[PDB]
């Protein structure tokens, strides 16, 4: 058996991996998009499947103004006692030295739900972990925050006991980590083998720096002996390395007695002529934070990943039998799972799939610069060179009225080709992109014209490695270009920066209506078709 | 009879002035802080005192995550046909090209309720007025906003029919007005006086630059006249004038026949040595935008303001008889004092109570000043350049992450805290944070100021002398000692943060946190606001 | 008689106006430029021609090394006594909180006559003045600089004695004006009109807010009282005027009895869409500070402009003959003689057999290879000054370069970090080529160079041509002088501009002229047959 990293394709960050006898499942964070965490399955850890979206109601998880990379970060899902564990942190606050968040607890006895009302679990930190002991007791580790505790200068590991009978939380905490030189301290993991207790922590920060870090102890309270290397994985010294940005593991045993962890790591994209140490020279990452998987082996009770301390793309699998491009037509009565919206989820105020058959009818709402209210469906970018279309028909009114499609990173960062209105010529084609907060609107001084028989606009973006383009039609037969050509290395983490650089690109539909009068825009597909 | 312009002092931005027989009203916009809208009431325009609060419920008003200098921006407040008209606009975006946000309209019977539920009014921009024309009919008056409309390069402003019966409107769009080279058209009115229609605009922005426009035309649709000298009412060319940014006028007639137009107005405070036209060098004001009075006469059909262009400290009052013209809250009653106010939400058991311990103001724990959705923030407006606030404050931290006391707060981004909080191996402490462009400084953590353990109470103090302003505290409340830390009153205030959310002011509240969410509690006895 | 303002057009910066019998003489700050200081020459206020460029010599004037905005500052020319008197600022350090300079004293009996040998003056500040009074005595203003002294928070004008037998300057200083609140105090002059001395100070620095400040007293030490209106000349209040800096002026009585008055101006361009009095909303200035004229009435005890504080295009005339002008904008220069024409200029140093030569090849002009224009050192640079808004350049070329290193061509130039060039030069698989550089805020531009324009083996020579046309300016090329194609780069006019660059140094203009360069320092040469300038 082989193994090609990364397991999961695109914006897939903080991988938490469980099992449930031969079931193996991985949680991802979500972050401002709705429903939040996604939960994919196998059987042989090579070909993973989605199952399950838990936070799927407004009583279970509140997004409505929350800034961008906020929401649901590194989630925490584990089974113990008949059922599952889900733990998760709603962040309010991003740009600021501290941040302020929430964190839940929600439990299932299957994946697929029912999944019972959050439990509040305090406010303190986040990454938080729940530690299943082999003696019924139960623990729970977070890492605080809030002034001078985000590596200015405090960087700390805390872990209070939890009751399962009653959902309360001991008001004692005690500290077990407080930091390693290279820092940034996240990602708290307790496990238990042969007689130590393993803390496995996240290091360096989330960008080319990333690191794991084990520590090792025979009493839960401490006190920690460092790893011999310190480090145990990481991909920092290695510039030129396939994947990038290794870390945040995962770690699990397999029912057949191997040991494999669950990491997050990145594929850069380079510009010519910058030099790899530069400013920007390692690359830039348009997928964002995808996950890939390590094997682990044990020598003289440290865990060692084979091969090194790189994140490989390729690796070994389970002593297991191995079990056995995209597109929705909008014919059913929900949408597809690869679809996702922003901080609300997809009601009759958005949009509708039983107004018009066959057709996804989206209304009009505030625009793509909004964080309260936006009729937005959208999917990951999973490949470097790709193509997606869509069929829509659309009448506008004025000149506040807009539908198009949209390539998507954060509020300040996006571009826009839609089919609008202009008094006194008609229906019109434009493009507007946001690159830091700076508009670029060049097409709106001589618009496309749009001919008044046409009853169908086709539009398509092609994306190639560092640009991508745009493309409309008339006739579905024949294409033209707009002409503007983009960058797509700057809807990528590595460029925006800042306090809330934890995403990736999207590409999805939109339909706006500043003026509020009320507009809808009816799709009939849309294809996502790799090269 | 004399007026003395600023006549309402501190945050108290566009004027909205309006009458009803002989009582006169204005609403001032109060952005991000609750209860929304402030009305305030004279009879001779002199003396000004708060009567209202219309916009004090969530179903009316909804700021949760709202960003800064958003939520309401300038209303407009009429009376016509028996009834007040209040319309609203609820900014959700301010740090983009360009903004999006909401319009409402609420009626009531009497200044004091009861509000009727909102009835949207499109979401097409901002600024909103409500024209009542003398033959029946409505229009709505509003500055478009969006994409290339935010004087990169236009700024129009367009008209629709309003149906009151039905409370809908026409979809047709008519433009009146589409800019002068000084741009930033907003603040649209209306007015009909003698066979015109006069329409009054405010122009250049809300900072040195402001002005008011004038244009005047025979029929509703226009084509508009400009005024012979463009400009009514402005002090941008006199930089040594006390009164600065005069514009964003609302101008209404008496009982008495006499022409009078509030306008805002801000005060500032100049450092020592920095030029006088250089950046920044015309001065700074913590106090925000206030708003003053001034006297319009007629002269061969054109407006004009008595004595000059210019925004004067003193004005010629109505020909009325003059109605007889500190601050504490002892916190005895069921309900907060009227000048204090929280930040974004309704002062509910959530953020606190004034019944639980009688005689007190008990603040919960929530999130830190920094945050948008739910703090336990009650603060009122600076007044004055030299003053003192006081407070008593019962507290009993158990861990570093519950932290409550006196705050001085501008914005998310922008705000200094004396507060007290718990430290592992001391105890009881007393430290200072500030922040400021968004980069803390904390010049207290490593050597914090011990409090004695058996001090059933802690005393807190601020005092601003203009520029500056210093922290105090007291254990006894007859001895007091002083926080070694000064601080700059001017960077609380518009000229200095900048941005595209420079509309607010400076505060002065209490502030009760954890961050940890367990559970806390402070006790404040009172709050004093004496000024010098 | 009418005069329309500005006079002098282009690049000439900080009037100093005085007159002998009935000849009036403005003499014009040069900065990085040789020669230094241009005097321009009329006898009716209205036409003004150039007569002399006195710092023409190493030995008067050394500027190797000198930064961007440096060198020459506003100079003081000045009559008395029977022979002529010019003082200048040597300034060294420009990027910094503080500056560093040097002064100088140089005198002629004519216009045109030997200078003598430099007379040191005192480094202790800019703006140099001399006041010759009546009684014989004469005093020297000066305006200190240094730390604490840049306006932050003092601007003080100093007065020290001189003796004209000896040339030494008395320790002893007397101050005589401490600032308004409008500050950047400068400018210093004394004038003796009735009973009054009259000080005339500029403020408000040389941007949009520039202004002229008059006081008076009875004795020349002070105290000194202000202008009954604090400003005599302004144009800050009035953002929509045509003229625009109005500041700096040099009072003078015409022999005819009348009272005029020379100040600087500029005339912006403004950006369609950005709003007025919004941050670089008042316009953009490429043709630099021009000189204007302004006539002064009397009303008890203070001068007063006539028509308003702010500068008009129009202003009225003495009461002489408007000797005869003659056709402009046709300039143009052939190299035949042994001299280059008086409007040419290089950079920081004379020109000679170093930079090039006349005679080498006669009827041609020899630019040998030097540093590129990003040097402050050694530059073949022969430029001359914008003087319209709308105006093509053409020069004819012939250059056979040899490896990537030499470049020869057209460019237009404001400073070591802003200019453009158009130029051919040799690449290693196809052979002679077009390209064009341009530095903007010190960020290259270089489109050309992954594909550049190939220049046939066969063409004797290469034309080269740059159009502007307000905002925007374009270079062309031809190979048979007849039919011409245009390199498809367009740039923005505006941004050789002084309010688009601002720093402590944004005080000049843009020029057009000729560059050659060779970075390998192996040796070429650039031969140009002819340069011209022709305005619409
Ligand atoms: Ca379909
Ligand atoms: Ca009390
Ligand atoms: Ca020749």
């Amino acid at each position: 058996m082989e193994i090609t990293n990364p397991i999961l394709t695109g914006f897939n960050p903080d991988p938490s991996l469980c099992r449930q006898g031969e079931d193996y499942y991985i949680a991802t964070s979500t972050f401002e998009w709705f429903p939040g965490v996604r939960i994919y399955h196998s059987r042989d850890l090579k070909n993973w499947t989605l199952v399950s979206t838990p936070l799927d109601r407004v009583s279970m998880l509140d997004m409505k103004g929350n800034p961008d990379s906020g929401g649901i970060w590194a989630p925490c899902l584990s089974y113990a006692d008949g059922k599952f564990w889900l733990l998760y942190t709603d962040v309010k606050i991003v740009d600021s030295p501290w941040k302020n968040g929430r964190n839940f607890l929600v439990t299932a006895p299957s994946i697929e739900g029912p999944w019972s009302e959050p439990i509040p679990m305090g406010n303190g930190g986040f990454d938080p972990s729940l530690f299943h002991d082999d003696d019924g007791r139960k623990y729970y580790l977070y890492r605080p925050w809030g002034p001078r505790h985000h590596s200015n200068p405090h960087n700390t590991i805390v872990m209070q006991e939890f009751d399962p009978q009653t959902g309360t939380l001991s008001p004692e905490r005690k500290t077990l980590f407080t930091g390693t030189p290279l820092c940034y301290t996240e990602g708290a993991h307790l496990y238990r083998h042969a007689g130590w207790y393993y803390l496995m922590v996240a290091e360096g920060g989330t960008s080319y720096e990333h690191a794991v870090v084990v520590l090792r102890a025979k009493t839960i309270d401490g006190p920690y002996e460092l790893h011999p290397d310190v480090t145990m994985m990481t991909s920092w010294h290695l510039p030129e390395n396939p994947l990038q940005k290794s870390g945040h593991g995962s770690l699990l045993q397999t029912h057949t007695g191997e040991w494999y962890m669950a990491y997050l790591t990145s594929r850069p994209l380079r510009l010519p002529g910058v030099p790899l140490l530069a400013s920007g020279g390692r690359g830039y990452c348009p997928l964002g934070r995808e996950t890939g998987i390590a094997r682990i082996e044990w020598r003289d009770g440290w865990p060692y990943v084979e091969g090194g301390k790189h994140a490989q793309l390729t690796v070994k699998g389970p002593q297991v039998a191995e079990q056995p491009s995209w597109r929705d037509d909008f014919d059913g009565s929900t949408l597809d799972p690869e679809l996702q919206t922003l901080r609300i989820p997809f009601d009759d105020t958005l949009g509708s799939l039983t107004a018009r058959p066959g057709y996804l009818r989206l209304y009009g709402n505030d625009s793509l610069n909004s964080t309260f209210t936006q009729s937005t469906v959208a999917r990951r970018w999973q490949h470097f060179i790709f193509r997606a279309e869509t069929r829509m028909q659309f009448s506008p009114v004025h000149f506040q009225q807009s539908a198009g499609l949209t390539c998507y990173y954060n509020s300040k960062n996006w571009s826009y080709c839609f089919v609008d209105y202009e008094e006194g010529q008609g229906r019109t084609i434009k493009v507007i992109q946001l690159d830091h907060n700076v508009p670029s609107w060049p097409l709106h001084e001589q618009p496309i014209p749009v001919p008044e028989q046409a009853e169908s606009v086709w539009l398509r973006v092609d994306v190639d490695r560092l640009v991508y383009r745009y493309s409309y039609s008339f006739d579905g037969e024949t294409w033209h270009a707009v002409p503007v050509t983009y960058e797509a290395w700057k809807l990528s983490d590595d460029y925006i920066g800042g306090r809330g650089f934890f995403t990736g690109a999207f590409v999805g539909l939109h339909c706006e209506d500043i003026s509020g009068d009320g507009c809808h825009a009816d799709f009939d597909y849309f294809t996502y078709e790799p090269a």
